[PDB]
This record gives C-alpha cells, sequence and structure tokens, in this order.
C-alpha cells in the first residue's frame, strides 16, 4: 500500500516496514511522483530504515523519482552524508 | 487521504476530486514530500484541475514543496504554459 508504505519511511518506521516486508508488501511501489521508500527515508535521514530497504528487502538502490532524483540526490541534497555512504556501497563499480 | 487526493491530482479525475472537496477533504493536505494537489496537477498540465483547486475550493496558490519549489515552478519545468500563465495571475 502506498500510504503505508511511505509514510512509515517517512517516519522511519523500521519495525512497521518489517512488517510489511514479511507479509509480502511490495517495498518499491511508487507514488505519483515516481517516489520510493527509499527516497523519502533518505532524505529524511533514517539510516537504519535505508539499510532494511536494501539490505533486507534489496531493493534498487537508484530508482529516479519525477526529476531524476536518485536516492543518493536526496541524501547530498538535504545533509545526510551518513545515508549517502550507506547508499555507495551499493554503486557500479 | 492524502494519497487518494493526490493520485486524483495526477489524473487528472475533476470528478473525482469534486466529490472529495463536497465531502469536506482538505484539499491543501500535504504528503510526505510536502507536495499538494495543486503541485501534481501542475507538474502533469491539468489545466482544469489547477482551476478547480484555485478557484473552487481556494487553496493556497504558491506551496512549497520539500525541494522549495512551488506549483508554477513545476509547470514552467514540465513546459505546461497554460498552467502557467494561470497561476501567475495571482
Ligand atoms: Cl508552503
Ligand atoms: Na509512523
Ligand atoms: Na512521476
Ligand atoms: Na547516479
Amino acid at each position: 500500500s502506498v500510504i503505508n508504505l511511505l509514510f512509515a519511511a517517512y517516519t522511519g518506521d523500521v519495525s512497521a516496514l518489517r512488517r510489511f516486508a514479511l507479509s509480502a508488501m511490495d517495498m518499491e511501489q511508487r507514488d505519483y511522483d515516481s517516489r520510493t521508500a527509499l527516497h523519502v527515508a533518505a532524505a529524511e535521514g533514517h539510516v537504519e530504515v535505508v539499510k532494511f530497504l536494501l539490505e533486507a528487502c534489496k531493493v534498487n538502490p537508484f530508482p529516479k523519482d519525477r526529476w531524476n532524483n536518485t536516492p543518493m540526490d536526496e541524501a547530498l541534497h538535504f545533509g545526510h552524508h551518513d545515508v549517502f555512504k550507506i547508499l555507495q556501497e551499493y554503486q557500479v563499480q
């Protein structure tokens, strides 16, 4: 459910995201702006959400939203260099 | 819900937006990116939706999303000059 998934990402609620993923929710669903849970969590600086989505849920690390922003772009723009470092571990090398 | 509102704006569904507004939905509500119905409709070039929100629902014409962009910024960015001129009047 887009609304539940992206608002849980927004508030940093890893416990809810775990319950969603365990019940087979698609953790890569997108809204009308082509935003993912990983975009929203990266923009808010929620390091533990970002790690959970990347490591446990295996989401795409570089989805592009309506403006072609990736989660890495959001982390830099909003000053979350800790999130940036986690995303960097997934780069095309 | 805010997600149903912004999806109706995204698809240009003026009829759904009218039902929502008549039922007392807050047409200025924001999602987790601080986006409004007006932002999404302007980004998509939906002139009828934009006029409905501005003229009937009386929404704020210049809300700022998390990137500090307004609906006018979105219309310009996506090349919707008719929406841009409508918002300019405010
Ligand atoms: Cl604002
Ligand atoms: Na929450
Ligand atoms: Na989009
Ligand atoms: Na990139």
